[PDB]
């Protein structure tokens, strides 16, 4: 019902990729976390893992992140929503390889960041020029 | 395909400016080239003093060339724009501290021009 707020966490949904942990920021060249592309609102993301990425992602490709349980379910909607039978073979690959150890590095930072309050996780967890 | 790993190419992100990019493999996926069917996307390092990657569709690159093209696809996506606030977005002069990463896009994309290949892919893949 709400907005989604600086400091919230989420799972994006990029092509080619597993449901992933992110964190709602503020785009640090363009000074927003959210905006329209005008009547589709992306919001902002940093992906957690040892990479600092960070996207514009459609608000519907957005799902708010309670803990590592939910991937099971969004792998399953992926998976009987996948149109072609080669999407479908793709998303069954059980992930592994650096994409693997980075999605599980994400995974145990979203879980510290979920255990923190907004103020301090926003502290920590979000990246930064060095 | 229309590009190659290493080529330069401008790439369009609402809200930001043509942004000079090197096509480059994904370090996950280790692919450069996939399917979203039949819609092409290529796999982008944005030129810059931060690392940032994208998979951007074939219609939103453009070869590069030189720093001389970005008014000429400025004016063109205005035209393109899908309404007049956008447009008007468009139309506003870049500044802060967008510009000064763009100008570092810039430097080193025609630095990157002016070697090969090879040379190029082994300082700028991050």
């Amino acid at each position: 019902l709400l907005k989604y707020n600086v400091g919230d966490l989420v799972w994006s949904k990029v092509s080619g990729y597993p449901w992933w942990p992110c964190m709602v920021s503020a785009d640090p060249l363009l000074h927003s976390y959210t905006k329209l592309k005008k009547s589709a609102r992306q919001y902002h993301v940093q992906f957690f893992g040892d990479a600092p990425e960070r996207a514009w992602i459609f608000e519907k490709s957005l799902v708010a992140f309670e803990g590592e349980g939910q991937f099971e379910k969004l792998c399953q909607e992926s998976a009987k929503q996948a149109p072609t039978k080669a999407e479908k073979i793709k998303l069954l690959k059980p992930i592994s390889g650096k994409l693997r150890a980075q999605w599980e590095m994400g995974i145990v930072q979203a879980e510290e960041a979920a255990s923190m309050s907004v103020e301090e996780r926003k502290a920590k967890f979000t990246f930064l020029y060095v």
